[PDB]
């Protein structure tokens, strides 16, 4: 999606920011980096009904409490959103830093500290949004993919069915819950040098188990590109998180099961995208088997010490 | 193509610029918008042997003479280029402004003034680069596309052959020549408001007829999206150009033929790209017939007055 010069200039009169000097499309949503006579900005077109108030309101709340995350800029007319070339649109503050292509264990510690800080900061935010991608959503995604799963790997259907049944039967209820990011991968965390400078992209955020968000980050940050679990990174992540918000015995004990769950979650969306991408295109599509391999690894874990924490 | 944080930081120690605070992939070549503690910058990875010295050297020369175009930043080691993740790489100054999605005739006048200023400023630059996409290149492109041209439109082969033969037989020799941009479309010109703020992307630049560069801009700026020639824009463009560098009688007289030539040039690259893009992909490909239609229109022109200049 593109925007014209006059439309964007009109859009910016709804906000109190510099005058436009530059705008560039940058690498769901369309995003533009704006330069102005004041500060740079991010423009987001939502390529898209109470979810945006949740996401943008959460971002405000967290920023108001000191978290380094992007702040939605306020509109003159008091509305939450504008509109640009058909789509809902928001101006958002610009955070410095870059996401790490080759994170090291010391960075994972910063990530754990920041995730805990985010969990603590999210207290008092009262708009609710259930996780659309927990157990019930896994069942929907699987149901839609089940008959063609064996195209990805022979035996895949019979491997997954018992596991989804099991996770659903045992999914924990009585663990600390709050607002979680639910998608905190490498590309959603900024650093300036080795200091973490921000958390971005809260569009999967929702109310769910805090230790489930930890399990997403274990899956996201603590495995090597060849699939090897990296205990040095797992230790860093978990100790970093504990340094800010200690995990209970019940939370630590649940991590292997929760990590199977989050691994399955990414397996399932990747599987659905893989089966559903048109026959013969040149998007190279994410391999769902990466997350099946992570899921199997988590089944081997008898104690959180094995993730690196003890 | 992507770059890692450490590679880019090392790359920037070869230059005298701020420290890196941010980098973003932006919408041949891969381009990144860098923020630093000093000025913003553009990083270009050439997705690629004397052409870069020509292009980057031209950019330097023009900037040194006042033209608003991007300046290649100088390397500590005196070399012209660096290397990043396999590719040749250059840091380039950042120009403010945005390219016009909906240019009006008054903007076309600014474009004409700037093209003339560029032609005048390019005097004294002595590296030579022949146009690879003049008559000889048209013959190569056509030869490679000729047998499948009728797939785009019935009769296309027999329409083009006489025209390419004719242009080749009559292509003008004795018109003013110098360095031309050779690709000055809407997306290669920046404005801040209604003031033109820069010319960018000189990677088709070459030594050729100055009025041939004017004919590219007539083709690029002076037709509506429905194909209609816009005499108001043509007048603006040509009068703007004349206000800085008057065109001779011989140049004005040649414009219809030159415009057939430049129209054919874009027809041919578009045709080759169209035939050569894999069967069943979802890049929507540029229609070569747009430029066949422009070519036919130029055949109807008996006098430059009809483009709008008189
Ligand atoms: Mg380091
Ligand atoms: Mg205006």
């Amino acid at each position: 999606t593109d925007i014209t010069e006059d439309e964007l200039r009109n859009f910016l009169t709804q906000y109190d920011v510099g005058s436009l000097t530059s705008y560039k499309g940058i690498a769901e949503n369309s995003n533009f980096l704006l330069h102005t006579t004041k500060d740079p900005l991010i423009l987001t077109l939502y390529e898209k009904k109470n979810d945006l108030p949740f996401f943008l309101g959460l971002m405000q709340h967290l920023a108001a409490k000191g978290l380094s995350c992007p702040l939605p800029l306020p509109r003159k007319d008091g509305e939450l959103l504008g509109e640009l070339s058909g789509r809902p649109a928001a101006l958002i503050s610009f955070l410095e830093g870059m996401w790490l292509r080759k994170p090291e264990a010391k960075h994972c510690r910063e990530v754990g500290k920041a995730l805990a800080a985010m969990h603590l900061a999210s207290e008092g935010f009262e708009i609710k949004r259930p996780n659309a991608l927990s157990v019930d959503g896994w069942k929907v995604l699987w149901d839609k993919s089940e008959e063609r799963a064996d195209e990805v790997e022979k035996g895949l259907r019979e491997e997954i069915r018992p596991e989804i049944d099991y996770l659903a039967a045992h999914w924990p209820k009585d663990l600390p819950a709050g607002v979680i990011h639910a998608d905190l991968f490498q590309d959603n965390v900024f650093f300036l040098g080795d200091e973490l400078s921000g958390l971005i992209d809260f569009y999967f955020a929702c109310n769910d188990l805090l230790a489930y968000d930890v399990s997403i980050c274990l899956n996201a940050w603590c495995f090597e590109k060849d699939g090897a679990y990296n205990v040095t990174k797992g230790k860093a992540l978990l100790e970093g998180y504990q340094s800010v918000r200690p995990l209970s015995e019940a939370e630590l004990e649940a991590l292997p099961l929760l990590s199977r769950g989050s691994a399955l979650r990414f397996f399932l969306t990747r599987l659905y995208d893989w089966l559903t991408t048109p026959a013969g295109a040149l998007v190279v599509k994410k391999d769902p088997l990466e997350y099946l391999r992570k899921l199997r690894f988590h089944r081997t874990i008898a104690n959180v010490a094995e993730y690196g924490l003890a």
